[PDB]
């Protein structure tokens, strides 16, 4: 569990094309993610609110340091494989196996929601200041 | 088939927020998009290339059109699930039903990848027209 993903995570991105992004930047936002969305599964009743958070403040964090975000992408669906790579291994039982990933499956498309919804909403703030600028400063 | 699923999306969003855009144009958004992935799924060898080619064409259109490009995105989803809905109905078999199901998740997640991207990408192509422009014309 725990670290077992993330671990098989970063693995997987250590073959992946980094953007530019420095490889230990890589890892702890990998760790960020997982922690996430870890705290988010043991939750009943379905919380997406914890990955949401790292996703807007990586977001920022990452628009900031003026890295592609499509990165953050990369990373979710990284450690989606992973859970299942280790999903496949822990859970004997085919059954509980295909819920258990049915489930992770569900969290990260839709965390990936909102990373797409996030991250056109910040390069809108942008372009729209931008905007303001030129015109308002075309006098 | 085909229109079944059209008409089921197109249902689904009748019930969505439509980001400003009119409602034939939702419908035929969400045409295009079926339309493209049937022609992928009719395929040997795993082709994404159609609804990569409607997702680029359409995240230019809806630029152009100042509408809020997460709205394709939604419509994807919708799309997704009306599939899922269909498949349930028309195929009796699970095995089977499970594999279209799986196949056609596949693709869509891609879809949503893919249009991540090109999101991303067009709204940077802009946010550096626009910095190119605020510079060298700060002379």
């Amino acid at each position: 569990k725990a670290e077992n993903i993330v671990e098989k995570a970063i693995n997987l991105l250590s073959k992946e094309d980094q953007a530019g992004v420095h490889f230990n930047e890589i890892s702890a936002l990998t760790r960020d993610f997982c922690r996430a969305i870890l705290s988010d599964l043991e939750q009943s009743g379905f919380t997406t609110s914890e990955l949401e958070k790292e996703i807007a403040d990586k977001v920022k964090i990452m628009f900031a340091q003026g890295y592609h975000i499509e990165v953050l992408q990369l990373i979710l669906e990284k450690i989606l494989d992973s859970f299942i790579s280790v999903i496949r291994e822990q859970y004997h039982d085919l059954q509980a196996a295909a819920s258990y990933i049915t489930t992770v499956r569900d969290h990260i498309f839709k965390g990936t929601s909102f990373l797409l919804k996030m991250a056109l909403q910040t390069q809108r703030e942008v372009i729209q200041k931008q905007n303001e600028a030129l015109m308002e400063l075309s006098t």
